[PDB]
């Protein structure tokens, strides 16, 4: 009887993810995400707000960083990840676990300063990748430390 809307979040639990449903909805949850190793995001922890739309899996999930994440393709104020860049990777056959295991670490390692949601980050990255990554590292210390969510 079981949809992907209903059950996909269980694959994250099976993968070892710490997650919490919002108001007992299987289509609305917050998941703990660790910054990829060997990137400027290393040692960061974020809470990530996932919602699954009613035409999921044909429509892609929305993803929103709940503590500050600095990235050209992430809206700085809301933490919302650009829908277009999600859709370049999402297909109806793509795995919800791979959003966290593959898509996001990739994206954070290799940003797209083309049509940025954060143009200041895009500019800084274009001008000097090292200076940019020194910023990210401090942002990570400040806004994504271990203890933040407990």
């Amino acid at each position: 009887s079981l949809t992907r809307k209903q059950c996909d979040f269980t694959k994250l639990i099976m993968a070892g993810y710490d997650l919490e449903l919002n108001n007992g909805s299987t289509q609305d949850f917050d998941v703990m995400f660790h910054g990829p190793n060997g990137t400027a995001y290393e040692g960061g922890i974020w809470k990530v707000h996932v919602t699954l739309p009613d035409d999921y899996p044909f429509a892609s999930p929305s993803i929103g960083f709940m503590n500050k994440l600095l990235h050209p393709n992430v809206d700085e104020a809301s933490g919302s990840v650009c829908l277009d860049v999600i859709n370049q990777t999402w297909t109806p056959l793509y795995s919800l676990v791979n959003v966290f295991e593959v898509f996001l670490p990739q994206l954070l390692t290799y940003p797209n300063p083309s049509d940025p949601l954060n143009s200041d980050a895009a500019s800084l990255l274009m001008k000097d990748k090292n200076i940019y990554e020194e910023k990210v590292k401090e942002y990570v210390k400040l806004y994504a430390s271990k203890d933040l969510w407990e």
